[PDB]
């Protein structure tokens, strides 16, 4: 397992991205997971459709705006056979109203065959897979630290109520602090965190990781 992964520099990882005011982190999450592991697979790397997720994955537990999981929408494009780019079917749920799914309309861009849940509350099994891919995972982003963070290496305060999908991108270290971090793509845009980035401190709250970030990980097989 390598000391240290980057998959924004390694080319898997497409511009940061914005879900305003739609409980949708779910769809954002999974589609950076799916981005991540298309381009791995193919060599290319293109930005695609949350809406079409948050629009179309409405037959099993996804409810759109009112929340889902990374594994129900990984479950939607495998029984879709595709997904679409975001330039085709552009994200509009941003005022907390998704739309009839359209998902027919265009060319699919991508397509997954499954995926597979990372061991529980387990930090190394969480590393071993980030290493592979970026990965879609749970944490609980209430606490006002994480809502005004800025930059650094983020530690807490933070407990494991977890309502929160981000997509982990990679891990490094910090030269002077000796601390490790893993490397996390938020939906919030550019203008919260490193334009859009956190880092979530390795090693802390065992064995949930901090603010629960090992508790509930998962990655699709491209």
């Amino acid at each position: 397992v390598p000391a240290a992964v980057d998959w924004r520099t390694a080319g898997a990882v497409t511009p940061v991205k914005n879900q305003q005011q739609c409980g949708c982190c779910w769809a954002f999450s999974a589609v950076a997971a799916i981005e991540g592991a298309t381009q791995i697979k193919t060599g290319t790397l293109t930005s695609l459709s949350e809406e079409q997720i948050v629009d179309c994955d409405t037959n099993g537990n996804d409810k759109g705006c009112n929340g889902g999981t990374p594994d129900g929408a990984f479950q939607y494009v495998v029984n879709n056979q595709g997904i679409d780019t975001e330039s085709d079917y552009p994200y509009t749920a941003g005022g907390g109203s998704p739309g009839t799914c359209s998902a027919s309309s265009y060319q699919p861009a991508a397509s997954i065959t499954g995926y597979q849940d990372v061991p529980a509350n387990n930090e190394q099994a969480l590393q071993q897979a980030a290493a592979t891919q970026p990965i879609s995972v749970a944490i609980d982003a209430s606490d006002p630290s994480f809502q005004s963070y800025s930059s650094g290496i983020y530690s807490g305060p933070c407990n494991t109520n977890l309502d929160h999908a981000v997509t982990v991108v990679g891990y490094g270290t910090d030269p002077n602090s000796g601390n490790s971090y893993w490397i996390v793509k938020n939906s919030w845009g550019t203008s919260w965190g490193q334009e859009g980035y956190i880092w979530m401190q390795m090693g802390l709250n065992a064995p949930y990781g901090v603010c629960g970030i090992a508790m509930q990980a998962s990655y699709p097989t491209a």
